[PDB]
């Protein structure tokens, strides 16, 4: 028996709310500060700014400038012994404004219309840290002291990869290793409104495969007693993959750590309910490579996959041309699940290159992030969604992993505190997209859960 | 007993008729004519009727299509005299861009007792030259012993559009003639001269897929399949690991060779298959390695080949797409029994057989294969007379890898026959720096004059 505001009563309250006000204000500010680490532009600037916001709280402030990025680190202290601790993770760097992207009003100007908050920064990530901000001081409206210890931990480069995050987490481990539980940097609600409680991120890595047959591109009429390069690299890649997409690599499935009881009962629950509409959103022309509900879920969310992300090889254009090409390569990538690293992963597939007889195919690593997830079985997690259903008429909905690629196993490497990623995104809040929106209602909402979760260690 | 190079070359520059000639060939040379840019066919089918017609030929010159069709008709007054044919082109490849020319490609250049320009190989100097030998035949002699009939068409760069046409207007004045002497040919790598009778054929075609209205995320891979692995899958269903082409019904149509076309093989062949992956630095093995293995594939059968594939994302850096879109340049390379047509249709019966339903395909370039096993008496007389002139010998050959009209030309005239000319292993046609050894030229005119004696 939950009952839960409306959308219009959220707004109000919102309106109504002091501490909510000043630091929308604030946010406004932030997103006015044009902050990308790929422009270098402006990252002490709000690093500088994001300190004197938390120092008027009393947060003990340290901003390391050590890297390209400065690391912001605000502690809150709970005056409890034995004080748990709870850390919040963000970033303050965005995407640029940039591309074909399409901005009603300018991308560096907050904007409020139809009851949506517009801006470069506002789902991803800023409008993230000024909502966590406002939850801890209006639960400082009413208490004299903080049931729990808190950190807020804020990078500049999240959208570059987290570059030096790992140097950095590693030069303050110690200040933060053994906390309770760690939030990420944002969530979303799903397309039901479901608010998303995600336990990890799977990785990748990215290479260029080459094929040199010849020193030049030889007539065609050759072709029945000469092999050409791409004939040799399309074998090559043929043998890595069944036509159902499992990776044909020895060794490498013995390093998945397989899903556990709780991880398939999870997406059982709260996977979509029909992921066969991918067709329908993309008008897919080829039947998909796994079709029934769980085996697409699992293989989705719990399988590596090996991509072509391009291919090329001799004369594109019109007309013909009577050659065999000397030269064929590939843009490819393998998505990777816990157990995965990626130069291994390239090793393995070097050795079954060379095994299946195709040890011409040259490959060359260009990048890799390891994978992350969790049973979402730690009591602090727990917690966080029981709490959550109190907020969201809809639910939620519980995954062990995203399919999205990010830093969650560098944080837990260094710091080793259970992660779990919710936020304040809606489906369609175009996060790197044009006139990025977060609703008002969510905003608010997130402010009050989190103000919850707080409680929640008196 | 033959004569050293030095003495072709003094005999090819105290020649009137061949020095003549050879200030025609600079002014062909001069005169850009390529069917694919529409550029110089009337120019220069004009200038050959001309020069033609000087001399006494009957000339017609028929601008029925895009490039005109030029006979030139030179009477023999023996009444039951037999008729000999030369077919050649007057049209070129261009000159072009990653090509190197060390003078002009459109002047012709003498330079270490070579011959370079656009055409001096592929095929205005063939034209010259063998209208020099029936000139230096009359300087000698009181009537020609034999009708010769010159044809010159301007497509064949081009596949010969129209080709055909042409050859069925005019059929009557070229049917019933006893050989047919092909537009060019060349000495092999040893010097000995490649007499010929075949080409083999193409079909040439698109393949493409679509898999998707979008690019999608690749974070999808393991479950949305993409354009790229659907075409790779599809084109090695075609295609076994020894280069067999795996297409129900296609291998019945093929026509077995004979036993002098094999034996002429065994003979004439390549002596070693590893040259070839010397020659172009391969780095992976042959697809056929024992001799005849090799020359019976290279020869006489068939073959699938990729000219270009693309799609996705080529470029700096990575892009974390499923791409929706693939496309392929594909060909199968012909040999008698195999039609362009039937051909790209087996292999749409066999992609739906095989699951592939969705690779479309665009047929783009025919041309139908040839070949004989070189026994008819006028061809066998064609390698005795070239043997008086070339002191390594000859190579006898069905057919050559090339493309060309042989088809074409037989089914309209039933004519024997046969390809030999002055290029030289190293001419580079199609190339830069194209070029003809001045001895080898003179060669040709005297081998021709030395064949229109073979009639009297
Ligand atoms: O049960 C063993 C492990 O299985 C993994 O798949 C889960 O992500 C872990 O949280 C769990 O500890
Ligand atoms: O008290 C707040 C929460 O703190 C976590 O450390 C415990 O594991 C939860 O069971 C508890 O509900
Ligand atoms: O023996 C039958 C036929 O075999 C073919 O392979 C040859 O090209 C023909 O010249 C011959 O007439
Ligand atoms: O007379 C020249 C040649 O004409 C051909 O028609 C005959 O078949 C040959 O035997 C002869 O040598
Ligand atoms: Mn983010
Ligand atoms: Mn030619």
């Amino acid at each position: 028996a939950m009952v839960f505001p409306s959308e219009q009563e959220q707004i109000e309250k919102f309106e109504k709310d002091h501490v909510a006000q000043h630091y929308f204000e604030v946010l406004r500010t932030l997103i006015s500060k044009k902050s990308v680490f790929a422009q270098q532009v402006g990252l002490k600037e709000v690093a500088n700014y994001l300190g004197e916001i938390f120092k008027r709280v009393g947060a003990e402030v340290e901003i390391d400038e050590s890297y390209t990025a400065p690391f912001v680190m605000a502690h809150f202290k709970s005056s409890r012994p034995d004080a748990k601790t709870l850390i919040f993770y963000n970033h303050y760097d965005t995407v640029p404004a940039d591309g074909d992207q399409v901005w009603t009003e300018d991308p560096f100007t907050l904007s409020v219309r139809n009851g949506f908050m517009y801006g470069r920064g506002v789902d991803d990530d800023k409008g993230h840290i000024t909502a966590r901000l406002s939850a801890l001081r209006k639960y400082m409206q009413h208490h004299d002291d903080l049931p729990v210890n808190i950190s807020f931990i804020m990078e500049g480069a999240e959208e570059s990869a987290s570059t030096d995050l790992d140097k950095y987490l590693e030069k303050h481990a110690d200040k933060l290793r053994g906390a309770d539980l760690l939030v990420w940097e944002q969530g979303t609600k799903n397309a039901l409104e479901q608010l998303e409680i995600s336990g990890g991120n799977k990785g990748i890595v990215t290479f260029d495969a080459k094929v040199k047959s010849a020193d030049v591109d030889i007539h065609s009429s050759y072709g029945g007693v000469v092999e050409s390069a791409p004939w040799y690299l399309l074998q090559a890649l043929q043998s890595l993959r069944a036509a159902d997409g499992r990776i044909l690599v020895e060794g490498l499935y013995e390093e998945v750590q397989e899903p556990n009881e709780r991880e398939m009962a999870l997406l059982e629950t709260y996977g979509q309910r029909n992921p066969e509409e991918v067709s329908r959103i993309y008008g897919l022309e080829l039947p998909l490579l796994q079709e029934e509900r769980m085996a697409f879920l699992k293989r989705f969310f719990f399988d590596p996959a090996l991509n072509i992300e391009g291919i090329q090889s001799g004369y594109q254009g019109q007309g013909v041309k009577t050659i065999l090409p000397a030269e064929a390569s590939a843009k490819l990538e393998v998505r990777l699940v816990p157990g995965l690293e990626p130069h291994d992963v390239l090793e393995k597939i070097r050795k079954q290159l060379d095994k299946n007889g195709f040890d011409k195919v040259e490959l060359y690593y260009t990048l890799g992030e390891m994978s992350y997830r969790s049973d979402m079985s730690a009591p602090a997690i727990l917690n966080v969604i029981e709490l959550a259903k109190k907020f969201y008429p809809q639910g939620v909905s519980v995954l062990p992993t995203t399919a999205g690629t990010g830093p969650m196993h560098t944080v837990f490497d260094a710091l080793e505190v259970p992660m779990v990623a919710f936020g304040l995104g809606n489906a369609n809040s175009r996060d790197h997209g044009g006139d990025e929106n977060v609703r008002i209602a969510d905003y608010y909402t997130h402010i009050e859960l989190v103000e919850e979760l707080i409680r929640s260690y008196e």
